[PDB]
DNA sequence: CGGCATACG
DNA sequence: CGTAG
DNA sequence: GCCG
């Protein structure tokens, strides 16, 4: 009843087993923190089944026959109903290191293996790491400066300001071109910190060069506290009342005949992605990714004109977005 | 046992 | 190495 | 950690 990848059913953004999913998400965490990339993928597999069944899992019988429940996770199940706590979950959660690799790793900059050597060095806190800007790349030095702003998440009102902004100076840059609000927020968060754009123009070709002049012209407003081409990894200044936050925004250009494929990977989510693309492999024989989806034996890439085109093309139901929340 | 998504900066 | 979904 |  409950198909084996995640892009075969429906996931809400809410749902009704929010605690168990949470508990094997820190699982999840915690193994891509020791890089057990197997395990980390079981974890948030289980984790989402939990999130696409239609009501509350009570009883440990409920759990027979879900994919991705082997004995582990079911045993962490069976802890929370009878207990309302998993104890390795909790040792998890107050270790040292999960704390520890959890906070450097948050940092814009920062990635498993960074915070790892510098745990591994003795360092614990991000004060430590302002102690030693030694080692720190510029990338970092801009995390760690704007760590606390950029913790606290934006509301789908501050989304809808910065594309208006980001409109205006993509106007500039080349008229017709269009701005789509992807990640969490297509999928109906309504705070999140993935602020991301995707920009286009229905003349293929026109979009070509297009990002240095997006990003000169945003620079150019004031708007840009940090940058490093078709993805840019921005830190922006949002006005608040009587003041400004930094938030990452991301923007990235496609052609046209790209677009869909690009909107399909940058909604998400991450899981929902990488379950597409290896049922798209492992299913059908067809290798997609955020720019097309190519037929190895035909040598041919697929023409989509929509989601809906690459659904169907992957033999797949239809998903919309706030249904891809795996 | 092998596999676990697939890119760009 | 980092980043994205 | 789990699936095929
Ligand atoms: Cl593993
Ligand atoms: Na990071
Ligand atoms: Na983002």
């Amino acid at each position: 009843w409950m198909p084996a990848y995640a892009c075969q059913r429906p996931t809400p953004l809410t749902h009704h087993n929010t605690g168990l999913s949470e508990a094997l998400e820190i699982l999840a965490e915690a193994a891509g923190f020791e890089g057990s990339e197997g395990r980390l993928l079981t974890f948030c597999r289980a984790a989402s089944v939990l999130k696409a069944l239609p009501s509350p899992v009570t009883t440990l019988s409920q759990l027979q026959g879900l994919p991705h429940f082997g004995e582990h996770s079911s045993r962490v199940v069976q802890e929370l109903l009878e207990h309302g706590v998993c104890e390795e979950v909790e040792r998890v959660r107050r270790s040292e290191r999960y704390q520890t690799m959890k906070l450097f790793t948050q940092i814009f900059g920062v990635g498993v293996k960074t915070a790892d050597r510098w745990y591994r060095e003795g360092l614990r806190t991000l004060d430590d790491l302002r102690e030693q800007p030694q080692k720190l790349t510029q990338q970092q030095k801009a995390g760690l400066q704007h760590h606390q702003d950029l913790s606290t998440p934006v509301l789908r009102s501050d989304v809808d300001a910065l594309q208006q902004v980001v409109e205006e100076a993509v106007g500039q840059a080349l008229p017709g071109a269009t701005v789509t609000l992807t990640g969490g927020f297509r999928r109906g968060k309504l705070q999140g910190h993935d602020v991301d754009f995707l920009i286009t123009h229905p003349k293929e070709g026109q979009e070509a060069g297009l990002l240095p002049r997006v990003m000169c012209r945003l620079q150019d407003q004031g708007l840009i506290l940090y940058h490093q081409f078709e993805r840019s990894f921005c830190i922006f200044r949002l006005p608040q009342p009587g003041s400004w936050k930094a938030v990452r925004v991301d923007l990235v250009v496609a052609p046209v005949s790209q677009f869909p494929f690009a909107l399909l990977g940058w909604t998400g989510s991450k899981l929902f992605q990488r379950e597409l693309r290896r049922f798209s492999r492992k299913e059908k024989g067809l290798w997609l990714n955020s720019h097309g989806l190519f037929d190895p034996e035909q040598k041919t890439f697929f023409q989509a004109a929509s989601e809906e085109d690459i659904f169907r093309h992957l033999g797949l139901e239809y998903l919309p977005p706030e249904q891809r929340n795996a």
